């Protein structure tokens, strides 16, 4: 907490990044908002028991199945997603990685895609040399401009360190303590989406096991999204929509096991986040298991 005492961004500085990222991918947060209603709305088919043709007269009201749908997602499952987002000056790399940005840009997609889609909690932790609580999953969700751009005021990129083992504690305490609250008035679903950029040496896989183990006994689910690339301007220009990749393939073959998912291009980014986001939706929501 002490260390927590660095200086935050301007708040209009912070206000214009959260206003300029929000319009550069409302295209891909209301598309992937649109995909997870439809991942979570009962969606089976009917099926066959058992062993001139009838052709009744079906009809109905376009009114009457918006009515059903107001009903029809049900309030019992409840999704918390803690974004966290590397708060280190690997990050910023005197600009010359431009990683940060892409970063909060990913963030605000998601958050606005997670807000219009009225399901699930969202919160935002930063993690460097200590782990703050940028937005608690508590909080009001993002609909105001303010609590947007009080989360990318707290994102300055120049801690000197990343220690993932604390940054995983720290999650698995969150999401115990999150647990705990819902047991006195609810089945739910938690998910640590864990962005940083940089190498992983397998000296960094082996120290994390033991709490990565903790977190799926608890049910906890991780996924490390890697940044590692190898221009500026017109990144600030890009324009995200839909690319294309609806789910991670291998992720959905390796639920609810801990994920690396490998970006090389930054602008792949949103999409990324886009595509876990729907495979993890869609996994956690199967009746298997």
């Amino acid at each position: 907490d002490e260390q927590l005492k660095r200086p935050l961004r301007d708040y209009g500085e912070a206000l214009e990044m959260w206003s300029t990222f929000q319009t550069k991918t409302q295209a891909l947060s209301q598309s992937l908002s649109s995909q997870l209603r439809l991942i979570l709305t009962p969606t089976q088919s009917t099926k066959l028991s058992g062993a001139k043709k009838i052709i009744p007269y079906i009809a109905s009201s376009y009114k009457r199945d918006k009515i059903w749908m107001r009903r029809a997602i049900p309030s019992k499952r409840a999704y918390q997603i803690l974004l966290c987002v590397d708060d280190s000056s690997s990050m910023s790399d005197d600009n010359r990685s431009t990683a940060g940005n892409l970063a909060l840009e990913s963030l605000v997609m998601v958050a606005r895609a997670l807000t219009v889609l009225e399901a699930g909690q969202i919160g935002v932790m930063g993690f460097g040399t200590d782990v703050f609580v940028a937005h608690a999953l508590t909080d009001p969700p993002f609909t105001s401009q303010d609590a947007g751009a009080r989360v990318l005021q707290q994102f300055t990129f120049r801690q000197d360190s990343t220690d993932m083992v604390l940054l995983l504690r720290r999650t698995i305490d969150h999401f115990r303590e999150a647990r705990l609250i819902q047991a006195s008035s609810e089945d739910l679903w938690q998910l640590a989406l864990i962005l940083s950029d940089g190498l992983v040496q397998s000296r960094d896989h082996a120290r994390l096991r033991p709490l990565l183990r903790e977190a799926m006994e608890q049910r906890v689910m991780v996924v490390f999204i890697v940044m590692d690339d190898a221009s500026v301007l017109e990144l600030k220009e890009a324009r995200f929509g839909p690319d294309g990749v609806p789910v991670i393939h291998r992720y959905l073959d390796s639920f609810p096991f801990p994920y690396y998912l490998i970006v090389h291009h930054l602008e792949d980014l949103p999409g990324a986040l886009a595509a876990l986001l729907r495979t993890w939706f869609a996994e956690v929501n199967s009746g298997s298991h």
